[PDB]
């Protein structure tokens, strides 16, 4: 990739400047100063780094679009690299305690970071916190004197904020919400009523698409001064389509893509997720396989498990989702040439994006 | 308390709009909604508002020294207010994320939010994220137009940071740090090494307080324009000398306090924690007292956690306490005679927080 080489030379500089400065405000001592290297190490790496090095593709795309010095691109690349760590950082964040949530076994084929046996989820949530707050960090240290450091942090603590909303539909889905009660125990849905795809949509949407798609592209703007020169309006819509389909894609991987492969063990089965796979099972499958369904979700049992994916396999749902692909890449091709009609630059780091997304296979 | 029924009325103003917003925004849903409102409702009040009130008496007292009109006065005390519920929302995240941690049973005399049947750890875990993500919300849209913006986030950030690195030292404060490794698992120390005076203030300096103290008095500051106007050194320094000295009662009540007029069962000696009184009984007991300490801390059985309370009490503990706390008053007296010389306002502001701190009772 273009960018991965500076990208990677920032990742040591920024781990440089965070490990030092725990050292010199909290006196930060040897051992723990090299327990959270490896932690970061640890959750940072080992990913597709999609999301940061979009940051660094819009904004040089940008920087060239406006003809920037070879000082200014210097600076702009920089900043982008530090932007595309801090979104990699809240990615860390959201994955040490989603993998705490969804009690998981493996991330980026190693274990999970609460399940190495020198933290556990006691240590691990307080680490996923250390992450989070390492990510605001970098922006106070690097962007100090850049009038776009209120913008980036804005945009930032609202994706973040919109993100665990979205991580909250998700960790009640399997509860009928009306039963949804702090004093009162209840079990998980029977009937799944509530898995409809609007209930979907505003999991996926509010989960994933603000996060990976949005908060990317709008960071390389920030960085590069050009926020002004797009269409906010068809900037969110791609995102969004984007990313919906995006997190499709990781629900349907969940169920047909060896875990070996993925580098991960999801159990959304096992869970009574409301995945885009159940989801349009529930309302395109005859009534017995509706009904033999909810007999078999949401058990730990292998032999119910094994159901459930034939009964995916049964419905074609392998075939559902790629019809559902060929009119996701009609409306993003629509909106990408709306976006190209105003700014042929951004429109071009969008397609990027779009192409690293488009049946990727992990 | 002064400024109790306007800040009282701000948490309500609040509350509205962060629940508004999230319908706006997110399609939060009438139950989800009413989900996090008795969720904010039990995780944010219930407690003592120190950190909360002091942001509007530090306000207060330096508005009333610039001499504004009316109109800046009222706006100085609603921002201050609104600070002050920054503070708080952070301390509810703190405590939410921290009774997971220690796995605790009761906060401000009701269940732990995460024990609340319809809760769990699970849900609860990202609960918490919620009311950190509200702190900054809160900043974001009530200070959009304000100077102290940036300078706000960038302190209440740093203090998050400082405050998760604290905990961090907590959490490991009962393992040898040379044992600290992700990979291998190690027990709790038999030997005690490490718990010394050195060690006991880092972890309250940073896990309390940076919070509790210094945050307070820098965000009144802040909203009432006047951070340029007093003493930073001296100012950081009796926050980090009353800040110690409120966790050393903390730790003190931990062992002394009955848990109902606390409202919470602290487990400080079967989690085998580096509390103030293991750390001052391990460094003046007798060796054979020392060793029957060694015999028994950390051990969840009753009789094991009464003998390490008659050993704390055999020891003269509470004297000790006594003793010490007469050090710190004579040494905040001179900080306060000290800052007084420079800013009498911002002084008497800190007299406040020091009278609801010296010889508190809960
Ligand atoms: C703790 C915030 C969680 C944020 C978040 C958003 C989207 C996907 N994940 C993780 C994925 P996965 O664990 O990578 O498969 P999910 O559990 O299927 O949703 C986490
Ligand atoms: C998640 C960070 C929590 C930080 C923090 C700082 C100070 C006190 N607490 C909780 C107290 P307590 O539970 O109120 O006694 P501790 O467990 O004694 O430390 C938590
Ligand atoms: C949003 C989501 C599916 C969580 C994992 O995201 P991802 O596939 O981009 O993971 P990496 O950061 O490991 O590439
Ligand atoms: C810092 C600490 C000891 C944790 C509890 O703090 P606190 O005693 O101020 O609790 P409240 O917020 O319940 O008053
Ligand atoms: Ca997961
Ligand atoms: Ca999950
Ligand atoms: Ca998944
Ligand atoms: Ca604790
Ligand atoms: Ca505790
Ligand atoms: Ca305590």
């Amino acid at each position: 990739m273009a960018h991965m080489e500076r990208f990677q030379k920032v990742y040591e500089e920024v781990q440089e400047f965070l490990l030092g400065d725990a050292e010199k405000r909290f006196e930060m001592d040897v051992h723990r100063k090299g327990y959270l290297k490896s932690m970061m190490d640890t959750t940072c790496l080992g990913g597709k780094y999609n999301r940061g090095l979009c940051v660094v593709d819009v904004a040089e795309a940008m920087a060239k679009d406006t003809q920037m010095d070879a000082a200014a691109m210097e600076r702009v690349l920089h900043d982008a690299c530090v932007c595309g760590w801090m979104i990699e950082m809240l990615q860390a964040h959201f994955l040490v305690e989603d993998d705490i949530m969804d009690h998981s076994k493996t991330r980026r084929g190693k274990p999970c970071w609460y399940l190495h046996p020198g933290v556990t989820a006691q240590v691990a949530i307080n680490d996923g916190l250390i992450l989070l707050a390492w990510a605001t960090q970098m922006a106070l240290h690097y962007f100090a004197d850049r009038p776009f450091l209120a913008e980036v942090l804005r945009v930032f603590h609202d994706v973040d904020l919109t993100t665990w909303i979205g991580q909250l539909y998700d960790v009640t889905s399997m509860v009928d919400s009306a039963k949804l009660d702090a004093k009162v125990a209840h079990a998980n849905t029977t009937d799944y009523v509530e898995y409809t795809p609007f209930n979907h949509r505003r999991i996926v949407v509010y989960k994933t698409a603000y996060y990976t798609y949005w908060l990317p592209l709008v960071m390389g703007l920030l960085v590069s001064g050009t926020l002004e020169k797009v269409d906010k309006k068809a900037t969110h819509k791609v995102a969004m389509v984007m990313g919906e389909y995006f997190q499709v894609q990781d629900d349907v991987m969940d169920c047909f893509t060896p875990p070996e492969k993925l580098g991960k063990i999801g159990t959304d089965i096992e869970d009574a997720k409301c995945s885009w796979l159940a989801v349009t099972f529930l309302t395109t499958a005859p009534a017995e396989k509706v009904a033999e369904f909810k007999a078999n979700y949401g058990s730990t049992d292998p032999a119910a498990v094994a159901v459930i994916k034939q009964l995916y396999t049964e419905q074609n749902l392998l075939a559902r989702f790629e019809e559902y692909e060929k009119a996701v890449v009609a409306e993003v091709e629509q909106l990408i040439a709306a976006l190209e009609a105003q700014n042929a630059a951004f429109a071009a780091s969008v397609k990027v994006l779009w192409s690293k997304t488009y049946k990727r296979q992990k």
